[PDB]
C-alpha cells in the first residue's frame, strides 16, 4: 500500500489498485497508472510528463 | 508529496526526502531510498528485494 497518485486520471492508489491497474513508472522517473501510460502510448512514444521516449518498454511496474 | 515507506531503513517518505534522498526504483519495480539502495550495492549486485541483478544502473529515481 501506498499514498500516489497518476497525475493523467488524477486518482489515488486505492482507486487505481481498487481497478486491477498497476502503478508503473518511466526510466525518466514519471509514475502513472498502468491504463494512463499505455493510453498515452496508442498516441505517442514520449514521457506524459517529460517527453522523452519510453517505448521499447521503458517504463515497468513499481509494486508499492 | 507521497506516502510511501523504504523496506531497508523503514522509514517513511517524510524522513526520506526530509533527509535530502531520492526515492529510487529498481527496473525489476523495487521501491527504495536512494541511500539504502546504493550501500547495497556496495556489496551486492542484486536486488534487496527479488535478488535480480541491478547494477549497470538498472534502477532509477521516481518523482513522487
Ligand atoms: O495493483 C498493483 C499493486 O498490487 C500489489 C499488492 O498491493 O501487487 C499485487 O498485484 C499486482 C497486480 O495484480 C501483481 O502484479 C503483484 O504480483 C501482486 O503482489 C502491489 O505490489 C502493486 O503496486
Ligand atoms: O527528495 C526527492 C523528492 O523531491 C522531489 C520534490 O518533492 O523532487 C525534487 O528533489 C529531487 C532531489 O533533490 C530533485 O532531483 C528534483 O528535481 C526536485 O524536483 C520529488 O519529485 C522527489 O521524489
Ligand atoms: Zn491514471
Ligand atoms: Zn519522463
Ligand atoms: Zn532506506
Ligand atoms: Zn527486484
Amino acid at each position: 500500500g501506498a499514498m500516489v497518485s497518476c497525475p493523467i486520471c488524477m486518482d489515488g492508489y486505492s482507486e487505481i489498485v481498487q481497478n486491477g491497474r498497476l502503478i508503473v513508472s518511466t526510466e525518466c522517473g514519471h509514475v502513472f497508472c498502468s491504463q494512463c501510460l499505455r493510453d498515452s502510448l496508442k498516441n505517442a512514444n514520449t514521457c506524459p510528463t517529460c517527453r522523452k521516449k519510453i517505448n521499447h518498454k521503458r517504463y515497468h511496474p513499481i509494486y508499492i
